[PDB]
């Protein structure tokens, strides 16, 4: 029903979901202009996020992304309402233009770019029923370059290749998505906006980590190639790759830092 | 009608305009991955630029656009066909924020951006019948950086005030229009795309000189103060601003460039 290229991509997506087309969209730009030191930010504290060995966890591909579902007692303390896990998934671009993050930071994009979506428990029963409601959601963003490799996120990426087509799905046995985190995690962007994706609701708190975590050249490429967006037996098969949204425009309006 | 703020923002041209949500979309980000040196990009001659300034050139504000209009004896040399000229505009940010160029950097906004409209005049008798054909257009941009005053693009800020509101018309006396391309014209960018308007036409061949240009913080200012997109007596007024429309996907193309360094 949507995808970021062709005749369905993103400068269409405001016919089926109209809040693509409305106020507060994301990503944006983080330039230093637009940015503000507010002290009120304090630190996030990340409850339940060391899953259990023992239980495993349902990766799949929907044709998007790929997701991994996580349990709600996993949740976010220090908002105004406990925010409970509900699923994480990437974004990222391609081989010959491999920086496909959604936010960019001084106009520059990383690799790629994880979010670990949250939804108002205190208020809501699910995310589903958060997500376009007032103070619904909440999403962590990391970004991601090149660099060493990473094993916490191997731990993700050696499962890619069960899930390579639409409908499949693989367990993934639990494990501390903390490691997924990066260095000093105190350090945030945070500002109020949309979902990346249809349907686009303006419904998100977003808190962009200031410090990127590194994967290697290998683990990029494997991401970037692993994954379609159709079927098995599709006989014209779609890569995913460039599953990023461009930059919205973000006037007369502040990302508030935790750092200065 | 369509706007650049709000709910019938860019998000939303396709949902009108078709093609705003089809092939070979600009404005684009230009950075290394995606640029390729081409040595058969030879310099462009530019015909007829030197407009009389005895004769007078019509500047419209439609609402969307100030357009100043030009004469088709006006033309580019060096392309596959002559294109002859119809008119140029410009694209800006906002009193608060100058940074309003289509095109962008490796990654970074110029303060604005000039288009200068051509169309296939061998082949067509207007830019409007050429606008529907490939490569029917062919516009030279120039990015326009905040620096030093300069007094060629003053020739056409002087005279934004005859045309405030939606409707306006005045007269500009000719200049040397070649006054406002920057240094090294041979140096360019060039890729197949769009309009970056709606109805957003993939029919552009773009050329979009490597140099920036420089004019003064006082001349941007008026230029985000001077214009309306609304009428004279519209009780709802709505600024000209903020006019540049953001990049789009690149969609496996490449940007060719006349210079290898
Ligand atoms: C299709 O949706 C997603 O892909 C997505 C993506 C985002 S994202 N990329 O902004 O973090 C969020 Cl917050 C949440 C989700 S989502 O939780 O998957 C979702 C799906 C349908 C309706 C409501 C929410
Ligand atoms: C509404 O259109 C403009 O504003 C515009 C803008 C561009 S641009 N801003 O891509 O240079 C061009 Cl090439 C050409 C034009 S245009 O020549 O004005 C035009 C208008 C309607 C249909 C076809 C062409
Ligand atoms: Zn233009």
């Amino acid at each position: 029903k949507w995808t970021y290229f062709g005749p369905d991509g993103e400068n269409s997506w405001s016919k089926k979901y109209p809040s693509c087309g409305g106020l507060l969209q994301s990503p944006i730009d983080l330039h230093s202009d637009i940015l503000q030191y507010d002290a009120s930010l304090t630190p996030l504290e990340f409850q339940g996020y060391n899953l259990s060995a023992n239980k495993q966890f349902l990766l799949t591909n929907n044709g998007h992304s790929v997701k991994l579902n996580l349990p709600s007692d996993m949740h976010i303390q220090g908002l105004q309402s406990r925010y409970s896990a509900t699923q994480l998934h990437l974004h990222w671009g391609n081989p010959n233009d491999p920086h496909g993050s959604e936010h960019t930071v001084s106009g520059q994009h990383f690799a790629a770019e994880l979010h670990i979506v949250h939804y108002n428990s205190d208020l809501y029963p699910d995310a589903s029923t958060a997500s376009n409601k007032s103070e619904g959601l909440a999403v962590l963003a990391v970004l991601i370059e090149m660099g060493s490799f990473n094993p916490s996120y191997d731990k993700i990426f050696s499962h890619l290749q069960h899930v390579k087509y639409k409908g499949q799905e693989a367990f993934v046995p639990g494990f501390n998505i903390e490691e997924l985190l990066p260095e000093r995690t105190a350090e945030y962007y945070r500002y109020r906006g949309s979902l990346t994706t249809p349907p686009c609701n303006p419904t998100v708190l977003w808190t962009v980590f200031r410090n990127p975590v590194q994967i290697s050249q290998e683990q990029l490429l494997a991401l970037e190639t692993a994954l379609y967006c159709t079927h098995m037996d599709d006989p014209s098969p779609r890569e995913m790759i460039n599953n990023f949204r461009q930059v919205q425009k973000f006037d007369e309006r502040l990302v508030y830092t935790s750092f200065s």
